[PDB]
């Protein structure tokens, strides 16, 4: 896992967090294929940090959409979606 994998992944879901209907169902398999592919904590730590790079650069960045995420998606993601994500506290 790394943070090309982590956009390509996620990629489909851009639309949505930048204000756009969804989460489409290409959002979510990427969700939840990116949730399964991040088994350990190292990987989670990766996948946080990818997305705490990629988020300050999305224009219209929509947090409350960006936080949705989970549930819409059915993966069990337990912190906050927040821009001060603390990665190094995730494991």
């Amino acid at each position: 896992l790394n943070c090309g994998q982590v956009d390509s992944k996620m990629k489909p879901c851009l639309t949505y967090v930048q204000g756009g209907p969804g989460p489409s169902g290409e959002c979510c398999n990427g969700v939840r294929d990116l949730h399964n592919q991040a088994q350990s904590s190292g990987d989670r730590q990766t996948v946080c940090n990818c997305l705490k790079g990629i988020a300050r650069g999305i224009h219209n960045l929509n947090l409350n959409n960006a936080a949705s995420i989970p549930s819409k998606c059915n993966v069990n993601v337990p912190y906050t979606i927040s821009p001060d994500i603390d990665c190094s506290r995730i494991y």
